[PDB]
């Protein structure tokens, strides 16, 4: 876990971070209906599992702009060199769930081998965290039941909670498209509308143009 | 008067025991989600028998809270408990003052029994401007009428969430989409007692209850 | 800033206010897909810059119902004589934003002159609040990258936070209509479901009715 440090005093967000860090503190959530038609044909074509393919493109995005990798570390604003995805896994028998993370790598195929290995070893372990947590994770939850038009998280304690949370809903047909509900909660000290915005646009674009692989 | 009973939850035997303690302490969150419920069949039924929509719908919601224990937790005298029943507390709008009140009606399995109660309640209290014109009891779940708008989101950020385990639903304005009529419907739940699967199953089962409802 | 103090004891919402200040306190967010079809045909056939014209309608509505103008001032609930819009101005070069406010005026043209001054004079200023914060503002945040189906503000600290917060998303075509996501956060001590829906209903009316002057 390497990191580097933000120089708040030279930062064009100095004022925003100080305000969202003490008085105007807030988190905010956004839901979008993603067009997954092309993503889903690629995944089907490649016989990829959907969930890891999708955790993957989300992870690449968190590993493409530093505003999604902040943390407070021993009192300084820091940026992890990487963040690793931490996604939920459902247990049918007990009707409960676990959160597992898998080491991130640009190459989807290399992350896919890590991912299916972790699920193979840990998918039946009923701890809330079969393999512990690490400091530098982002969260992905599947909510496959509901085609929500809104999903929003209200965390009792948001101090330094900078790790982005995504919630993917249940996709559905609309005319020619397959659409999928996607929400992303982020903390306002470390992310503006622009950032979540650029992210979401890059997501829609990557989803359309990734060719499996 | 009815006092209801309850059963203490044996936490050390609970599959969710680890979740429970995380969501009571550190991961403590609440969350909201909104769906556009398709109420085409439901609506047709209501129109045709001659029901008020609002209590038909409350009655559906209350049958789901009273079919799954995950929706009827509280902390009572320092302990997680499941109530044997929960009763709906719904809102009622007063035109002349533009305020609202929160009323509760005793639940029952039979729509007719339920309707007769709701009606008595809305006749004796519909006009009372108190906030809780019949006080409040220890086991209710909430339903908000929000008929002004066809929202694509609705959601409650309660400031004080500690043991606030009682589900809150919010009903928006139904509206046309091609063939269908759809109603915005929103639920907040507390993560300590309800995971995604429970809300998701609940909503899936709502869509069914709406569709298969015979009207009594 | 003039204001009126509320006689709590003769207020029809005395008990709700008391409950929403104290244990039940809560905030609540709604989003609607505003039909801007007519509005947009007018901003266009005319002189018009979209944002300002839209900020002006929301300021008409804030300045028509006292419930959008309350505040806790020195221990007492008060209603401002007026509230002035505090809107976002984006800065491409540093990918940051500021909040500016402008004096509200009833006539659209006078407001547009004030807006343009404020934007010209302060839009390149990298301060978070280039003109400071005054005590009677409501917020309007443009979020132009995302046709959200939901936007939700979760303020860590909702004591006396009574100023409404609007957020505009990106508008889109559907059928013969052009829609624009609009969310509103308010605090329940001062706004119940009726006031937000009345206002959203009148927002829709005014967008369809707007004449361009």
């Amino acid at each position: 876990t390497g990191y580097t440090t933000v120089d708040i005093s030279q930062w064009h967000r100095k004022e925003h971070f100080e305000a969202f860090q003490s008085v105007a503190q807030c988190t905010y959530n956004q839901t979008v209906q993603l067009d997954i038609t092309a993503f889903l044909k690629t995944v089907k074509k490649n016989k990829h599992k959907f969930y890891p393919a999708f955790i993957h493109i989300l992870a690449r995005l968190m590993n493409a702009h530093p505003e999604f990798r902040m943390a407070m570390k021993d009192g300084e604003l820091v940026i992890w060199d990487s963040v690793h995805p931490c996604y939920t896994v459902f247990h049918e028998q007990t009707e409960t769930f676990s959160s597992l993370w898998s080491e991130y790598h640009d190459d989807f195929r290399q992350f896919l081998h890590i991912y299916s290995q972790d699920v193979a070893c840990y998918g039946e372990n009923l701890a809330y965290f079969p393999k512990g947590f690490i400091e530098n994770m982002f969260f992905v939850s599947a909510n496959p039941w509901v085609s929500f038009t809104s999903f929003d998280l209200n965390v009792a304690n948001m101090d330094n909670f900078f790790a982005p949370v995504f919630t993917m809903g249940k996709y559905y047909t609309q005319g020619d498209k397959v659409l999928m509900p996607l929400a992303i909660q982020v903390h306002h000290a470390v992310c503006d509308g622009f950032h979540v915005g650029r992210m979401l646009n890059e997501l829609q674009q990557y989803c359309d143009e990734w060719q499996g692989g």
